[PDB]
């Protein structure tokens, strides 16, 4: 049975590091690591460094492709001070670590030669504001496809990849649980743009952001493990984020372990699980590379699309 | 407003012919032309020849891309006596001419230098047999996504593109309105494979045939024009295909003009229109190139995906 995919284990995958330099300290790793995430410098050596290699190889080859269409159109030859930006999508469930994965990947690629401008944008900024979610009856569907201004997101990525000088994305506060009035993230003709979100890999009756990806990543794990990571991280946040009297979720700080397990389980069951099953997981088959995590957060298997 | 697309008119498009040779007679054109289709050598010069150019340019550049992943995997370098087959998808409504478009495109590419093996497979062969359609209650949904063994189709294209020596597709009889017992089409490591069908561009919760396309075409026209072409061609077939006493639809030969208009309109309304609206048209936004036809069958506008 021939297949579009090839599976790896860490053994096999790490061999494809060749001689890529590790350009990242313990202190820097820390700054990118989210609460509960186990990633260390080893994993970055054996997992993220082959990945960065693969991407370097594909960036050049992906340029050929746009140049051919340029040659065809008889267009001015492509300004080397600004090629067509490489778009990378990073998807997966709440609590699976995908955000850390994208930050880390950003760090690795910013540290190539001649030092490529590598931007990272999360789809948080494209959530509808709370007022607008209330209007659409979606205050309990935050993270579902329809809780996003998908049109604005598509405008953004399309703006960037088409070679615009600058594009703006709004900005989300996790503290306040809402979009920040007046705040903008500004992205200026990067060489690489990484876009990270739950549903970035979605497809539809219209051209979407996944149709612009030159490369995509989906961070995966058994569903019960993710529930565990999610519940655990919720308990943990009682003394970090919820501890802030400003936090929209301050009332959670005073929960008992079991009150907090109960609350976390109910949010998992009513929001995050259904989203993962109905929307996120169906996008996995299209990802260039799946990073499979064992119950301890450790990436031990990988699935690559060779077709 | 930046855009993934660039629109052309025939004027603009035909200029991109450069100096591509026309390698096709009137007699050969005829043999590829379906009943009711207006395509002539002019249209092939001004429309199909830029298209063949664009494709030649992209075939080489698409090879870079697979070689990079090969370089990454540290794989044996790619046998030049057999590169990774270029897959082209051709979609659109019943009666819009897409089949002619694909035959013609096959002819043009088979007539390049060193003479590339260019296969053409229609998704007809992958219809479930009638007995099996009856079982699924789908004898009046022929052409809808679910009337196809999509799994077998995916196995086929995956087989070919992965570099298999041979792959087999079943074969459909239009005469008998059913799959032909024992019949196989055999495709042997072509350089280019064209896959033509109503829904080939569909997407889904699984990796599908559209995810293997390196290039896609969608032949388009105003919906009322296609109904007209369909109705007209149905009347016409009273003295061609239906005229055969063997034809599954022989009883249609004896219809009056207006009886035949009535029958054709009802099939349009109950089958072909709903399929076009619900399934085929939503795939248009993803096509590399849309070929837009005026009420006379003439391709006068084109939409290209530059992103
Ligand atoms: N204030 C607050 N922040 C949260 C909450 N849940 C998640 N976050 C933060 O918002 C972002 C969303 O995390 P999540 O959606 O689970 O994805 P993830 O990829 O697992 C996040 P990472 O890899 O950094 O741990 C993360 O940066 C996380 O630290 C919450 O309930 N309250
Ligand atoms: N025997 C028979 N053949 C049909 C009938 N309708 C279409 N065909 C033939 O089967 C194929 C399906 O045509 P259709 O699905 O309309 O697509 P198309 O791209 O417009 C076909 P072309 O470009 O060759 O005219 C074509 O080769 C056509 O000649 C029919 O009712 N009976």
């Amino acid at each position: 049975e021939p297949s579009p995919y090839v599976e790896f284990d860490r053994r096999q995958w790490r061999a494809l590091r060749m001689s890529t330099p590790l350009a990242l300290t313990e202190e820097e790793l820390v700054g990118l690591r989210g609460l509960g995430e186990q990633i260390d410098l080893l994993e970055v050596e054996e997992v993220y460094l082959p990945l960065a290699r693969l991407i370097h190889l594909q960036v050049a080859a992906r340029q050929r492709l746009f140049a051919a269409t340029a040659e065809f159109l008889g267009e001015p030859q492509q300004n080397p001070d600004r090629p067509v930006p490489f778009i990378i999508g990073v998807a997966g469930s709440v609590a699976v670590g995908k955000s850390t994965t994208a930050r880390v990947l950003q760090a690795l690629l910013a540290r190539w030669d001649h030092h490529p401008r590598v931007d990272l944008v999360t789809t948080d900024g494209f959530l509808y504001p709370n007022a607008e979610l209330q209007r659409r009856n979606l205050m309990h569907r935050k993270g579902f496809p329809e809780s996003y201004n998908r049109r604005a997101l598509m405008r953004f990525v399309t703006s960037v990849k088409s070679g615009s000088d600058y594009a703006c994305a709004p900005v989300y506060s996790h503290l306040h649980y809402d979009i920040i009035p007046g705040a903008e993230q500004v992205v200026r003709h990067p060489d690489i743009l990484i876009l990270e979100g739950l549903n970035v890999l979605q497809t539809g009756p219209t051209l979407m952001v996944s149709d612009l990806f030159d490369f995509s990543l989906y961070v995966d794990a058994r569903i019960e493990d993710i529930e565990q990571w999610y519940v655990s991280r919720f308990l943990a946040m009682r003394t970090t984020a919820f501890a802030d009297p400003e936090s929209h979720f301050h009332h959670y700080a005073a929960f008992s372990d079991s009150q907090a397990v109960v609350a976390a389980r109910e949010i998992w069951r009513t929001i995050n699980r259904p989203n993962l099953v109905e929307n996120i997981l169906p996008t996995r088959p299209r990802a260039t590379l799946v990073l499979r995590k064992d119950a301890d957060h450790s990436i031990n298997r990988l699935r690559l699309r060779k077709l």
